[PDB]
């Protein structure tokens, strides 16, 4: 009585999924760099040898795909037949087209870039609580920070049978504080991360638990009884995506927050701003933020919907689970004092023409680095 | 005061995205109508002219894949180059491997059929509410049945002009009855569906209000003030995958409710059983459901995680929103008591072996057509 | 006694192999006008609503290869599903790298342009006779004519149910004078072409005698006993790229001489002048044209052969078949001195800078239209 | 005077369209042994990490096509990142439709064996001379020799650092005897082959004249002023299709004589015997073959050509160079009596359901194995 489970997972840099999601933010970028106003929507699929360039870019930009994807491949880790896939080996197939000129006049052509429409339509969420610094669930900072530690080994050369393919789970026995979430201690953690050949499973569990576990996990939350689930499947040799075909945009929860809150369905990565998946869902993450930051509630759900071709949301709801003072209606009053959210003024006031989209698409686009809608905005009412 | 606002999303049948995860259904269907237990983990991209499958099978069927994919996209009514796509015309490509034999070997060789492991790690969530009698929330209810609609009178010739590509979203004004949500009106309505070149705009705007709007909103719910946005882009001719590329697993929250409940981030199409991202997520909609047409509470929220190798969950937790009159902790003994969640079990309980997985991936996989997860079980406790 | 049979083939701009030529030469042609000295090496592969490139491209240009690609397409006359392929709605694949750097280095990096090294080894041969004014075998001038004939045809409408896939083939009875050949009569004509469902065979079979074989082939080469092999099959509804895969340089006999003279195996289309498979293929018509059209034999082989790295050739030998009162070695004397066989000066005497490549890709390379390598030198001995 | 030069070349089994040849006749093996009817026309494309199989097959055998391709290649020697292609981990892309029913039903359906009409339209060439016991010109035998030998020096561990991509040319000087060709002298020989990062230009200089053209070349051929071309690149690391797009029916002049006799275009490999480019070549051979063995010429060439659906040859005509005191309208005649060059008869003369396919696609069709079509056949006159 009083308290419950709560699960999220992570996934490695080299997980399938975010191999996509990396690449296609890479070409993104690259896009960027060159051109401000490059319209992409750019979709990967990796499987055993292959990546595939899927989609829409319209802009300026002469962008080299074999260089920028392989690169993406290189800095994963993936550099050897050995490994299960080579940056400098594979296969890149590129079926890129021009956007549609229906949508293009629909959203963009002709607009002053503040009154730019909505690129779709769709519905997007943003969450805050304040259990952690980061205002993000324990659950899912957790997870992912196992997956950082497993990389940072790999690079360094402490665990040389470490492969860039790795998952993450945890749960978390929680309590309630007036709607608030109380983290006690971490009931179960699930690892699996590829490995070598010659390393043996002892040796891997052994490493797991002390090298990365107790590296990640504040001591306080580690008891007797937590349940530890390392290399569950016995055997993972073949990964990466000669294991299993990655997508872009199938990563979206462990993207968000971990199954709290609540999400929308639209993948962020090789999306430019005027994707609203992308710029909204960062800016609903920022009002969020701000609430929280700005002592107005403890934990606040706030979701947003658009239109395509239509610069305003459609709706706004704020959602604060009992831990404010204020009604919803209050809360939203102040939001819609405080912010624009049009993806032409989100776009100014988030800066996401800047070309730093890659560095979003691994270990969660919250909680980390002081992205701009990272920084809570200072709220007046 | 006292109401909020609550947007979802739905596509139809020849959305890109909704393509893809009907050809992934499609082709599982394929290998489980020779072989019940299959192993089948299958992706498709579509973009113009393209449809490219990629994934891991383990069958004993043998499956003709251009068959297949070709009457798929015939059924969604891709038949001409016209329309932007072609099922008799189109590449289909194929990049199908074996399941890997690490992954075999952890997860179901040699294991008893009731005691088979996770496929995967992961967390996956359930979710019912009374506010309609298929026990979804009216939002994404409503923005299923406008696609529907719309399907309809394409193919029964009412508006020739139509063509399989669409999209809809529902924003309803709700309030709250102790935990419980009440819908009281329609705030907004966005359709865009993709068109001929000859049928102007107005007629398609009209035709939008007067036979799909009228034709599936109760009346009650529809008023002065509701908000029309149809087709807000201008134009629409291009559509399917030639205006915007497709992906399996793009659609996950019109798959399931939403934005209502919550994702573990888990796709359905393209997946057997043993992938507990779908006979989990089905199973606990079925608990969901069990636990609201039993009376035991209006709204509630059902999570369970595994772990790959793992038969039993790892976490199951329970969220009744206030709705219940026992605590969350007694409907838990309740579930434990009345469901076993291992997925060997699952698919004897469900029928997940039976080749009908192509007719889940439009529409909704929740509250239609009596699927077993949709029959409520008669609780004991 | 004293007569022979020979026959030659030709395709039609839709024959999925001769779609693959024009196609690379589009590719090639788009670099060279922005870049004269673009190394191009595209290969195209086309099957069913596919189009793919793959090959290695070094040059300054900036190339849309999906609009490149689409309006060959486009011009071949492929633009309905009903016709089995269409420039807007099959699927582009780019799997285009930079020239290896090995080969640049070995090739041409940091010589002057007059020394550059052939692109690769090989041998390649010229050919001439002085049976037609295009200095071409008669049997090979025919088949191409008889395609030519049916495209024209169908572009203006004669025979709208005529589609862009079609082979001829004419068998010519001839005799020999002192190793120079005199065609006799046609003994033999086949004509398969792709056609609407609509159209009967009698009419087709009609109209492939009366307006296509009548209105090009001389009247007194026709004869009683002629025999007519016109829509063999029955049936050929189904055709381009969805009947049969094409791939680039798999019709080099129809590009050259029909069976006649010889063949060093090497491709035309795709590749600039570097590659001495045709740039050195050109010089060699250009040497058997000038021996013939300057009165030094009837009829002429002219072999040439090169190392990569190398840039003068290997080897040369003429062959004369008797026709000349001058030895074959007098021949290569006045070969040598008058042409200057390297790739660095083939280039500048022919011209091969200048982007005409997609107009060689169908009815081939020799015998019409006056390119470079079609006019005569004068020779000084 | 009296003499003249004359070059061919050959290709390793790791070149990138040789190993399209090989993959293709792979797949047609696999085919075969299941399904001695299949019908099969397989082209494969190589580039950077892809194998692609585009084509048409009717069939009743079930074929792993990753296990098919993976093995071929894997025989080749790409085993590795550092070869720059690698079986285990490359990308094998299938494109394979049916045979079309309108191809189907005017050749082979309904029909009796003996009677089936010839697959397609085309002309084909067969040549013999008895320069060499195998019947084959010098120049092409010892191409493909020096080839063979490089591989058995890779695979004998010899010398360890050979890759699997080599090509090889040879040029010998001749001389004529009354329309037969005798071989003095190897005037020139290049070879350049694929090699590790380690190893220096010198050592492999040295390695490649010592251990492979000495062990290959008769020495009587090879003189003071014999010219060697011996990695004439300076380096060549990067090969195989990394370095060069390979597709299958790319190198049918080293398939055959090397430049001499003719050739009529048609590819060998990737197709069943139904395709006279195939059938009817190898018949053709088999009837030069026979004729100078029989000591009726020393050197001979053989032109058919057929229609599709026509069993019969359009054609037939031989040219002895004058070589024979028979005319070459006896020769016919003597022809005519002893072969019958319908394909259902040829399949059975020469055994052509056998699954022997793969073995013909490198070092030559022609001149090795005692294949049936090297068997000459018994001449009654
Ligand atoms: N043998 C294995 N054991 C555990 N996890 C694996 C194994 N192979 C692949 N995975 C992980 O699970 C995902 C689904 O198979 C893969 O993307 C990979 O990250
Ligand atoms: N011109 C358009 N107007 C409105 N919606 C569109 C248009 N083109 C495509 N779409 C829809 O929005 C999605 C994203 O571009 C597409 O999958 C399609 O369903
Ligand atoms: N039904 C048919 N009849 C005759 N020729 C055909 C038919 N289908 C395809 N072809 C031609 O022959 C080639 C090989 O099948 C094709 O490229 C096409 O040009
Ligand atoms: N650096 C090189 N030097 C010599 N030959 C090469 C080199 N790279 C590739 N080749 C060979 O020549 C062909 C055309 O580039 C390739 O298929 C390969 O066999
Ligand atoms: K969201
Ligand atoms: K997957
Ligand atoms: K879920
Ligand atoms: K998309
Ligand atoms: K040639
Ligand atoms: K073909
Ligand atoms: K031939
Ligand atoms: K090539
Ligand atoms: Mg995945
Ligand atoms: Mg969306
Ligand atoms: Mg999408
Ligand atoms: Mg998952
Ligand atoms: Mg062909
Ligand atoms: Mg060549
Ligand atoms: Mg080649
Ligand atoms: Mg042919």
């Amino acid at each position: 009585e009083g308290t419950f489970l709560f699960t999220s997972e992570s996934v490695g840099e080299g997980h399938p999924d975010k191999i996509c999601d990396q690449i296609s933010d890479a070409v993104l970028d690259a896009h960027l760099q060159q051109d401000p106003d490059a319209k992409v929507a750019c979709e990967t699929v990796a499987k055993t040898g292959m990546i595939l360039l899927a989609g829409e870019i319209t802009s300026r930009a002469a962008v080299d795909y074999q260089k920028v994807v392989r690169e993406a491949v290189k800095h994963i880790g993936y550099d050897d037949s050995s490994k299960g896939f080579d940056y400098k080996t594979c296969n890149v197939l590129v079926a890129l087209e021009q956007q549609a000129p229906d949508i293009a006049q629909g959203v963009h052509l002709d607009r002053n870039e503040e009154d730019i429409g909505a690129g779709d339509q769709g519905l997007m969420f943003g969450y805050a609580t304040d259990e952690t610094e980061e205002c993000m669930p324990l659950t899912i900072v957790l997870a992912h920070k196992l997956n950082a530690k497993l990389a940072e080994l790999r690079r360094n050369g402490t665990l040389p049978w470490l492969r860039p393919d790795s998952k993450t789970q945890v749960t978390v026995q929680y309590m309630q504080d007036r709607g608030a979430v109380l983290p006690i201690r971490v009931h179960t953690i699930v690892i699996s991360v590829q490995h070598d050949e010659e390393v043996c499973l002892d040796e891997m569990r052994d490493a797991l638990k002390e090298k990365v576990i107790k590296a990640v996990v504040p001591a306080k939350y580690l008891d007797e009884d937590t349940i530890y689930h390392l290399q569950p499947s016995g055997r993972f040799v073949i990964g990466g995506p000669q294991g299993d075909a990655g997508l872009t945009g199938r990563k979206i929860i462990v993207d968000t927050y971990g199954g709290w809150g609540a999400h929308g369905g639209g993948a962020f990565s090789g999306k430019d701003y005027t994707k609203v998946d992308r710029s909204a869902a960062y800016a609903a993450r920022w009002v969020a933020k701000s609430l929280v930051k700005g002592g107005l509630c403890r934990r606040v759900l706030v979701q947003v919907s658009y239109a395509i071709g239509v610069s305003h949301p459609l709706s706004i709801s704020i959602f604060h689970y009992g831990t404010s003072q204020k009604s919803e209606r209050e809360l939203l009053e102040i939001v819609k004092k405080n912010f624009d959210l049009r993806p032409g003024v989100i776009v100014r006031d988030l800066d996401l023409k800047k070309p730093i989209y890659q560095r979003t698409a691994a270990y969660g686009h919250f909680g980390r680095d002081s992205f701009p809608w990272e920084v809570p905005k200072k709220l007046k009412y």
